[PDB]
């Protein structure tokens, strides 16, 4: 499933609680292979958990990276990777 367009939104991906934490330089180069980045920002909370925010035009190609880091885990296994696109509708 891949249809529909939108020219008034900002499409971004949420990746947090992750081992090592992908820094902005590596998410620009290795995550730009998988889809087309317009910005990549590091936002971090007071609980010691780090997040990276990844602004992509296409989810369906970036889906290789997102499944390859998939397995979001909480409460003693640390590993959150999630699309708010759901492969794009």
């Amino acid at each position: 499933g891949s249809h529909m367009v939108i020219r008034e939104s900002v499409s971004r991906i949420y990746v947090g609680n992750l081992p090592s934490h992908v820094s902005s330089r590596d998410v620009e180069n290795e995550f730009r292979k998988y889809g087309n980045i317009l910005k990549c920002d590091v936002k971090k909370t007071v609980s010691g958990a780090a997040f990276a925010f990844i602004e992509f035009e296409d989810a369906r190609d970036a889906a290789d990276a997102i499944k390859e880091k998939d397995g979001c885990d909480f409460e003693g296994n640390k590993l959150r990777v999630e699309v708010p696109f759901n492969a794009r509708e």
